[PDB]
């Protein structure tokens, strides 16, 4: 693991702690959420981010932050504000960006 992979693995562990039930652990498919692909063109989840750290695909912390922000933005676009999905995405987006700053 390079120094960048080490820092990103730390940030991912800290972010995943805020999601104990794994709401963000897997890719959201149309079978799971009807019409998802018609609303969300670039899906993102913690599992895909973990594979990118392991494959050394993040050249900077900025790229990792963009995937994290995309995952949360997708949840806040597809889900209504009264839902658990939206509230958790908004809470983790703020906490996550505060922590990595
Ligand atoms: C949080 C952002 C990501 N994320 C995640 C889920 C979701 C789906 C299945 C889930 C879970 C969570 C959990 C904890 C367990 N499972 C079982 C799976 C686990 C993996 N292997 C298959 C079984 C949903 S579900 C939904 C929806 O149904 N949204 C509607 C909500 C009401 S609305 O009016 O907003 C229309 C959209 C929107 C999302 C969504 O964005």
């Amino acid at each position: 693991s390079t120094p960048i992979q080490q820092l990103l693995e730390h940030f991912l562990r800290q972010l995943q702690r805020k999601d104990p039930h794994g709401f963000f652990a897997f890719p959201v498919t149309d079978a799971i959420a009807p019409g998802y692909s018609m609303i969300i063109k670039h899906p993102m989840d913690f599992g895909t981010m973990k594979d990118k750290i392991v494959a050394n695909e993040y050249k900077s912390v900025t790229e990792f932050k963009a995937d994290f922000k995309l995952m949360c933005d997708n949840a806040m676009t597809y889900n209504r504000p009264d839902t658990v999905y939206y509230k958790l995405a908004k809470k983790i987006l703020h906490a996550g960006f505060k922590m990595m700053s």
